[PDB]
């Protein structure tokens, strides 16, 4: 009976899959005001988020050139807006900058939008397998003159600004943006606050 | 600016969050209960199911299981997560239904970890408390066959996944992390065991 056990599992599995997008609305529902409330404090707390993004462990840090640091001196704030009712997995990450030397004043605020989905391709045996893709369109940054930070192409190492280039779409691409955005979005997002606070008490402690 | 109120009304809000989380728990449990329910009838009747999801969830669990552990894992006929506390949600009840086998004695063929909460204060170096989430367990004596047990007696030995059910998570030496394992186990390899089971099925051979 392992063919009936089998077909019987994939059923299941189809409303395990509905069970989680029901809660991850609600619990995107209930967060919402909590995260829109929180960003309204951390805009007054100046280099709130350059401070989280430097005590967040490697998965940033190994993107960040000091010079991408002195351009996150100028970063007011970090939100992440789940905009897409069918797919709560949908996340768009605004970075408000305050005016500075690298991008124009009609580009303060970069916004990247990551759309999440379940595609099939065949594997070796003939099976379709299901893959979780992660896609998003490049953004044009009106950068100041000679301020540019995209790579001039795909063999330069990666910084941190390279993310908004970063499309999903090429099996050629070294910038796993994919990890990045679950990444902002899961953890350094929901736990800034943690971040922030275990930096300062750790650093003050030298 | 007003840095003192900001951060305030930032202690304010993270008992809202808490709470919001709270509630998120319960309404996830009380969805995921019946599906993973009749997801233990099915899975009862798979072969090496369990053993097989255990080594393809990736490192977090694969840098326990031995080749010894292994073969006691194969007889291994399901495992089942229940968050048992009504009011708080992340406490857990881990189970590992055995079928007879050369290991275990009989009369102790279900393997069973409770692992409890607490949301306690420590002190910082300048004498400031900060609120640390602490998992704890009772150790689980397990009724081992003579020459079978998987108990380390000391810790020059590197742990193995049966350590797991001596973990208290009471302990400042400990070298086992076994909150790490507890949240893996209920939040990861629980959840998306099928998942797990049907890539490893699909794994190519490295040649």
């Amino acid at each position: 009976e392992a063919a009936q056990a089998f077909e019987n599992l994939a059923n299941l599995e189809q409303e395990f899959g509905k069970a989680e997008i029901e809660i991850l609305k609600k619990q995107n529902e209930l967060f919402q005001p909590l995260f829109e409330q929180r960003r309204d404090i951390l805009k007054t707390i100046n280099n709130f988020w350059v401070v989280v993004l430097e005590a967040a462990g490697d998965e940033i840090s190994q993107y960040i050139t000091p010079e991408d640091s002195v351009l996150l001196e100028k970063l007011e704030n970090i939100y992440v807006e789940r905009f897409n009712e069918k797919e709560p997995r949908d996340v768009r990450i605004s970075l408000t900058f305050q005016p500075n030397e690298y991008l124009q004043d009609d580009n303060l605020t970069l916004v990247k939008e990551v759309r999440m989905k379940e595609e099939k391709a065949k594997d070796d045996e003939g099976l379709e397998k299901k893959i979780t893709k992660y896609t998003s369109q490049p953004v044009d940054i009106h950068w100041k003159p000679g301020k540019s930070m995209f790579r001039k192409n795909k063999k330069l190492p990666p910084n941190f600004f390279d993310y908004f280039q970063w499309t999903g779409e090429e099996e050629d691409d070294d910038f796993d943006g994919a990890t990045l955005t679950i990444f902002l979005a899961e953890d350094l997002f929901p736990n800034a606050v943690k971040y922030f606070t275990e930096a300062m008490t750790e650093e003050a402690s030298d």
